[PDB]
DNA sequence: TATAACTTCGTATAATGTATGCTATACGAAGTTAT
DNA sequence: TATAACTTCGTATAGCATACATTATACGAAGTTAT
DNA sequence: TATAACTTCGTATAATGTATGCTATACGAAGTTAT
DNA sequence: TATAACTTCGTATAGCATACATTATACGAAGTTAT
């Protein structure tokens, strides 16, 4: 009763031990669960297993994805395990219904989607059009698109780059040192090399933006309606803005989005990462090489961007046709 | 007893958490365990470690495969873990016999088997033998044998193919929008293309059958002793019937089985999968293209199918032969 | 007191859960420890940690290897852990002295040795001399040496081979199916292919020995002074005899062993395995390929036969010399 | 208290279980922890989770590397585990801060460093500057710098080389029977060969020194302000003196340090190792030969040394550049 | 008959594996339906 | 507050190298059986 | 001034990492010894 | 004791596919600030 209160207090004291995103989703799931509980006159904490089971079934009935449901269940489990209490998933009712919901949704066809690919051809076509612009906005966007495709870095890692993180090979190729993440949080860190063509795009951006003024400045920054860049060493370009560059570039080439409300109708923050991964594979690049490129530690995730690369090769259709 | 009664009600309420094939196997182990118990005067629930030990030894004497004995122990362990009771595997005596049985059986020379291969040489032979046949069942069986070898699809997947899933891809070749994935993080569906040869086979079947008279009709259907097909959009051919086409075809060519009791004496549902993988290896197709073919995310099974091809003899044979 | 007696009784009942070699060493270490205990008026079971520490120090003082000492400690730990008691290694005194003994011995230069390599050149030289013999003994020995080098199989796996385990590629190369071991105890199993030259050596042995009479016969068998082979399906050629073939072949080429009493002055049961592993490496064979060849599951052991392959490459001595 | 007194006596009796460098580091953390405790009025033994938490936060504020803070917590954890007491890391509050500190520090941009490279361009420059020098210390330092770059050996290993360990391999080139392995399962020793150039350097040192007047004498020795060497078979040069040759040599060429406080501003003991690996990569030497060079069983460190070479730019740069 | 060629054995020392559980195919055989 | 040239020290931080529980090989010596 | 171009935010859904502990180098600085 | 051609069943055994605990992206909508 008080041991629980202490545990929770300890968790909140050292908040910084978890990503802000985890907290954000913890409160969002708690909001959702607490509302369902109120609407059903139930106690939201500690959670009763039969109540949690009803809630997950309610989420499925609302039409949410299987991964969304697993997230709600996962946030509830963390809140309890860290409170010193037993996890809802510790009961049959909850573990069995989750399995049953995954089964029925997947059987009805549900599948986890992945970002619309932005590949070598898309990059070449965008560079060919934007190459000739003098606008600060255009120069920045093209430089961002290039780094994204060349390095396979997530949008959050890109927004984190500082001018001082950039070095250069003896060959004149740019090098961006990256230190952590989801994960990777390490010592040492990594370096991402840019092709000569791409480092040229970045050079042009630094020049017109004037972010080199201070090595602490973040590489990318906002650019106001009048074309003036606003370098900063305290704030970074929101990842929401970066997803906006991918979306506006797609609209530039293909026009306005659908109306279906569906996701991935245009390029998004993860598009170049899935597009590059796939280009390397279709080129014969070895798995360890492809892995190094994306930072993937296992051969599973990799196979996953290629997870949607399965298409009739015609292999058997050739053996037979001869 | 109140709490295991609740757990058993949990299990039934969310029985959809597991597939019907899984349930049947569970019912099957309980019936056997229970029957052995009654016959030997022991309580079957909860199961005592010493009794489960005498039972496992019993299954060994019955000559069952270690794989099989592990399935009995496994289901027995589910029941108890789900129910709140202690698993027999958690016992030292049970843990010890399983290790003894496993080791003893491997020593006597136990090995896993796999489908007798149905290769191109066999497909050619069959085609030639029943290609001009006007018999509706022959027309249907040849079409089946073709798609099986060409697509490497499993029997349950071929049984689900409906008419509206067939389209045209090129040169009048056919396209089968199949679905070979049962996971959330995977590709929605694939498109299997049939050689020009195989396409003519399916065409002659759909014409002699009339399954196309309704898109909802299943590609394959029943053909009665009067050589008349019976299209249907609600009922598909049992995979048992599909395995029969394979054994019947082998009989046509080799006559009655070997009456040795053994398994894989004739062709079975996986024979075309085993054979197409080998032909693809003999013709030196890239492993990735061989995995896309069978839908393998890894190469642990495929390696078993092509293990004895001279192309897979290893580095040592390479070094020794110069 | 009785729970212990039961545990031990359970261990002995299901003896077959452990290799006969484990038992053999368990009794040998117990013999050693029990003798030291008697000579020092101490109780040998349960073992007192301070007593075990004295014993390990006594073994070090007797000049035994670090791996020998770790074995004695390991057998003592198993006897206790399986008796339901705490392991001697569970105490500081024992865990600290073991670490200290490893440290001091290794610091004084001790190193785990490995078998004298039997490589491609040795095999070619032995085949060149024995190729012309008509003696059953010679024909068998050469066939054994060939299979050992070609397959990298341990002597115990070789003595286990039965005539029925041998199949053949479509190319005329022999194939030996192997099922388990130290380890590997599996389902499925593996196939080892022989080069055309080596399968010829084996063919010649089967012919002159007459082991093909029964597919259950073990491939290798004894050969008496009069040249007559003694095929058997119940007994195998002792691994001690197989180590004898490697030793006699070395003496044939180099003459009588030293007098130092040292180990590995001549080829032994593991010689072809370490020799083949090393030949592949020096040939550019990839690790996964080399791994497949020896059955190694990890890249560590492999690096270990090559563990004694480190020699001045001259790499730096070339960069500088130009 | 009786049982932790016994454990502390266990630790001291078998202190040889750990190296002297390990002991010094342990004494160092205790002194700091104890000093912090007294200053803040807390008991230092056993350590309470909440106090260790305030201490770790203290070390973070002192600006120490996460690696360093983990060393304090680590030793603190040894002490307690060895002693029978409960480890502070086993506490939720301590577990939480370590995670917070680790994450917070990685976010501020913390990265590991490594020796400033001493490449061939640097060796050439130094040779040219002090090659005709008659000064005995210059003759000794050049010899050292040569062996370091040529052999990639660490300082403690070069400090141990005695005269009787040098032999001749070919064309009058030298051979150094070194020992770079501290494990039981490894190779006894290696033989490092020196280029013809480097060999002439060591020869001129042994002649101007007279260390060869007794095989037992260490290759390298003290050279007093009167330019007179002092051979000895019982005393070797401190690795600190060896690091001094590196910094002194860098001073000769670049002058006083950068007074920034930072690390690796001049050359250190590992500079030749970092530089020789890069030169070997620039000249495209096979990774295996680069590992044999530095004595690496893996390639996790070597990759850090050659991370920014254009030859190690990745597949993406390869694809993008065509 | 001595004796090659093992086998058995006991102490000494090097090498090696480290998971399961759910679901689909195998196949003889009983059950069903329209020729 | 001689000074070059080290050594010894204390504390930070980079570079490695794993443990546990079996199972299997190394080899001298003594026993075994068809010749 | 309206307005481009963000930022912040809250619900929805995809992606990812899964270790430590022992020992050696780094380097300013105090200690020692023979020029 | 019609029979071809299946279907349904029961039990053996081969073929796959993982969980947990975070952390990070997807995108519409509403608020914010230099122009």
């Amino acid at each position: 009763s008080d041991e629980v209160r202490k545990n929770l207090m300890d968790m909140f004291r050292d908040r910084q031990a978890f990503s802000e995103h985890t907290w954000k989703m913890l409160l969002s799931v708690c909001r959702s669960w607490a509302a369902w509980c109120k609407l059903n006159n139930r106690k939201w904490f500690p959670a009763e297993p039969e109540d949690v089971r009803d809630y997950l079934l309610y989420l499925q009935a609302r039409g949410l994805a299987v991964k969304t449901i697993q997230q709600h269940l996962g946030q509830l489990n963390m809140l309890h395990r860290r409170s010193g209490l037993p996890r809802p998933s510790d009961s049959n009712a909850v573990s069995l219904v989750m399995r049953r919901i995954r089964k029925e949704n997947v059987d009805a066809g549900e599948r986890a989607k992945q970002a619309l690919a932005f590949e070598r051809t898309d990059f070449d076509q965008v560079r060919s059009l934007m190459e000739n612009s003098d606008r600060c906005q255009d120069i920045r966007n093209l430089a961002f698109l290039g780094i994204a495709y060349n390095t396979l870095l997530k949008i959050a890692e890109i927004a984190r780059i500082r001018v001082k993180d950039i070095s250069r090979t003896d060959g004149g190729r740019m090098l961006i040192h990256i230190g952590r993440t989801k994960t990777l949080v390490s010592t040492a860190g990594v370096e991402k090399a840019l092709s000569l063509g791409v480092t040229k795009l970045v050079e042009r951006w630094i020049s017109v933006s004037g972010v080199a003024d201070d090595p602490n400045n973040y590489l990318f920054c906002r650019v106001r309606k009048n074309g003036v860049a606003a370098p900063s060493a305290t704030s970074q370009l929101s990842t929401r803005a970066l997803e906006g560059i991918f979306e506006a570039t797609h609209r530039l080439i293909y026009g306005a989005k659908d109306d279906s409300g569906q996701r991935y109708l245009a390029w998004s923050g993860h598009s170049a990462r899935v597009g590059a991964a796939r280009d390397m594979a279709r080129a014969g690049v070895s798995i360890p090489e492809i892995m190094q490129a994306g930072g993937w530690t296992n051969v599973n995730i990799v196979m996953n961007y290629i997870r949607n690369l399965d298409s009739e090769t015609g292999a058997m259709v050739r053996l037979l046709e001869d």
